[PDB]
């Protein structure tokens, strides 16, 4: 490691762990293109199993970045357009409030107030259809952003329909495998279970429960090494020898809407670099026309949580600088962002 990386990471992450009382943590700092790894504490407190570079953490909503990119890849293939009505890919969704709602709206939380959570009793395909059929928008499409699992969750499920594959099969074959993310899972295979960290909520060991559209909205588990590779792939997509995937990664950093200081991509969210560290409910959106092609001078990021895990990813493509922070405790987002900003700001 470059000493300055060690110095700033030790300075920054050590206190964070102490005050947030985080039981285990992994961090990757991407600096001049290369990854540097750090680990702390335990994946399993009871068994005193240390966090390693092979420890799997629940990504929570960081999963949305994978879904956004997979959608981008489908657009690149000509399988979908974001301007297409959602009903084009689910004709059984006949209720009139769906007229005018597009894949873009689903992907970017702008469909008009889809709920943050899919109702907990929704399990089957018929349950899911009935849920969407009964949903009533609070706003017209394309006018308000309400960050929500039921929105991008449906986007992911519909985006993969033309492929003929399940969402998991599409993600595995079109995103995970081409990028050599060989320890990244929607469903952790039994032989890999020993590396799956427990999450901790009020001292209790927990893993995320099954829920409708979980794969699409929050269900990915990954290692610090794979997540470093993910960040690297999104920072320099032109380094990928897979045309539609490269194009998809670029489309996910297109700026489709603006809300205050931030811009909504597909899964990824973006702000202009340099950012004010203090700048990082529903809010009105303005369409950006044409959507701004991925801006390399951006803070590109996404936070994620499950009951037992807190995750954060941020990168600045212009500077070849990025960070992944994975912890097996859900701790406040401002703390994650503050630590990430301190580390990247020191290395620019
Ligand atoms: P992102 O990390 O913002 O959000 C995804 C996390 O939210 C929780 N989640 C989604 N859906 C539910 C339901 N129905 N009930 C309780 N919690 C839910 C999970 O923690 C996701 O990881």
């Amino acid at each position: 490691h470059p000493q300055q990386i060690n110095d700033i990471v030790h300075r920054t992450i050590t206190p964070l762990i102490e005050q947030q009382k985080i039981p285990g943590m992994a961090v990757a700092v991407i600096y001049q293109g290369k990854p540097y790894y750090f680990t702390w504490g335990y994946a399993d407190i009871a068994k005193k199993q240390p966090v390693t570079q092979q420890t799997l953490f629940e990504l929570g909503s960081v999963s949305k970045t994978f879904t956004g990119v997979l959608g981008g890849d489908a657009i690149a293939r000509g399988e979908i357009k974001l301007s297409d009505p959602a009903t084009k890919y689910w004709p059984e969704l006949t209720a009139k409030q769906w007229n005018g709602i597009t894949l873009l709206h689903l992907a970017t939380y702008t469909a008009g107030g889809l709920p943050l959570q899919v109702p907990d009793e929704v399990k089957s395909s018929s349950d899911l259809l009935r849920f969407y059929q009964n949903w009533q928008p609070a706003w017209a499409p394309g006018t308000q952003r309400l960050y929500a699992n039921s929105s991008i969750g449906l986007f992911g499920a519909l985006a993969v329909k033309p492929s003929g594959l399940s969402f998991e099969q599409a993600m595995q074959t079109r995103v995970f495998q081409p990028l050599k993310l060989n320890h990244t899972w929607i469903n952790v295979p039994p032989p890999e279970e020993k590396n799956y960290a427990w999450g901790y909520r009020e001292g209790k060991a927990v893993h995320v429960s099954p829920g409708a559209l979980d794969a699409e909205a929050y269900g990915v588990k990954s290692t610090i090494e794979d997540m470093a590779r993910w960040v690297r792939s999104n920072m320099n997509p032109r380094d990928i020898n897979d045309k539609t995937l490269q194009q998809g990664i670029q489309l996910a950093q297109s700026r489709y809407w603006q809300t205050g200081d931030m811009y909504q991509g597909l899964g990824w969210e973006m702000l202009d670099w340099p950012v004010n560290p203090d700048s990082i409910a529903a809010h009105p959106v303005k369409a950006i026309t044409p959507p701004t092609p991925a801006v390399r001078a951006s803070w590109v990021h996404k936070t994620g949580a499950t009951g037992g895990f807190g995750s954060y990813v941020a990168f600045i493509p212009e500077k070849e600088l990025g960070i992944v922070m994975l912890a097996n405790k859900n701790y406040p987002n401002p703390a994650r962002v503050a630590a990430a900003w301190q580390i990247l700001n020191a290395l620019q």
